[PDB]
């Protein structure tokens, strides 16, 4: 998670479409879904990223509605959008153990325990957030059995995207759960 900001450009597809959902949070406009092999995936935008102009126009304000609306309207050619990324959010780096363990409990996603002397334990994971993306794949929506999976396929190294669980629940809302997990990009980006 990089502090500053930086400028993306994108062309809508051939539908119309650049494969964002917005969301209003505390003033500001957040990522609430990046779609499989979108313009919005392309060019690197995540959920939970914040949206600080579009075309050059401050979003401070803006109700997810009128964001959208202003996405629909704008020529599709290029649009510029400021982003800050991910700022609800923070990346822990853990290393397995010989069990293959980094020492914690989740559900729906969820860390709800952590284990003591484990690797979790020493670099200070919390309770209580949602886990986003692991090793910078995104996976929310995915079931807890597939996260598992991905934590296994994972080498030694394992580095975990936690948002705050209070967040987490207040960026999703209105958003249907088979959504997420059909549309929610899952790839590893692409060069």
């Amino acid at each position: 998670i990089k502090q500053g900001i930086r400028e993306v450009i994108l062309c809508k597809d051939q539908d119309g479409k650049i494969g964002l959902r917005l969301k209003s949070i505390d003033n500001g406009i957040f990522v609430q879904l990046v779609q499989a092999n979108s313009p919005a995936s392309l060019v690197g935008l995540r959920f939970g990223d914040q949206v600080l102009q579009i075309n050059g126009e401050n979003c401070a304000g803006w109700s997810s509605d009128k964001a959208h609306k202003v996405l629909k309207q704008a020529f599709g050619e290029k649009i510029t959008m400021t982003i800050r990324d991910r700022p609800f959010e923070r990346t822990i780096t853990m290393h397995k153990d010989s069990t293959g363990h980094v020492g914690f409990i989740f559900k729906n996603g969820k860390i709800t325990s952590i284990v003591k002397d484990s690797s979790a334990a020493r670099n200070g994971l919390l309770t209580e957030h949602n886990i986003c993306e692991i090793n910078g794949q995104n996976v929310i929506g995915l079931k807890d059995s597939q996260i598992a999976d991905i934590l296994s396929t994972s080498g030694t190294v394992v580095t975990i995207t936690i948002m705050p669980a209070f967040i987490f629940e207040h960026i999703i809302k209105r958003m249907a759960p088979s959504i997420m997990k059909s549309l929610m990009d899952h790839t590893i980006p692409e060069v």
